[PDB]
């Protein structure tokens, strides 16, 4: 075909679907993250089998935890699709803390990714 | 690099991914449309830190508000992913009338745009 | 413009964004495959004004039943958003059996389409 999309298309594709300045990931999900007013928010999705927890606490940017989070839901579980902070700004660099968890069994891990700069 | 995705390839990109004929956004949400027998339904993301209220009487498409609203939800907030008309079909130039909302500051903000056809 | 997506780019964007090996869809739905340990996961949009059910016993992959689906959610009516099996592969050519519907016009038509291999 001559030209061909990079593996990671999907980051520049999703950074400008959601019309984010950070974004963030590892293997197992991903966040596009607006600042506005003294915060910021994340359009959250999962990859690689795994999602975000939604437990208060699980979660922190730069060591504070969102002040909300809206979910997709089910009987038994429930996945981050939006996070927000009132008063924590995305920044290059910063931490991005949370539990992943699997639909497929009871597991949860620790994990941590660091927030790049969009596209 | 030689070739570049445009800034708005998410259009491209989103309206493939639903099969939509129409979409509209701003700054701070999107939705694609999709026509069906008397009416139609719309796909919809937030940007910018914002999202869509699920108040359906706060939308109007062509003065008519949707009777359903499927979100993600959360504990005091909940963001519109597709809403639907029973008996307004989507075209370009017909007006969107909504209300945007951002968890940051708890902001409700009402906004208008109108429909264009898909690429 | 001399360069243009592939009317499916879609597919290709949504199985990097998800990390998924396999995806399935029709013009009513699409569903994104991770495996996992000894399952799978589906990352799952609505089509075409229509959408998957999450009525228990409405969604078979080859022949089993998920065992959890997360949803977007709005009075009594739900789409599958997410959705899992604790012991099952995606693989090529495995069936997926579903229901699909439309807020519309309350429409419920069942379906099947078959796993393909991630580009």
């Amino acid at each position: 075909n001559g030209v061909g999309l990079k593996s990671t298309a999907w980051i520049n594709v999703m950074c400008g679907l959601h019309n984010a300045t950070f974004y963030v990931y590892s293997s197992y999900f991903c966040a596009f993250f607006c600042n506005y007013s003294n915060g910021c928010v994340a359009y959250v999705y999962g990859r690689g089998a795994f999602y975000l927890s939604t437990v208060s606490g699980d979660i922190k940017l730069n060591s504070v935890s969102p002040n909300q989070i809206l979910a997709m839901t089910g009987g038994s579980s429930s996945a981050v699709t939006m996070m927000s902070w009132t008063s924590t700004k995305a920044a290059e660099g910063i931490s991005l803390e949370y539990q992943r968890k699997s639909l497929i069994n009871s597991s949860s891990i620790s994990g941590s990714a660091s927030l790049v700069s969009a596209p």
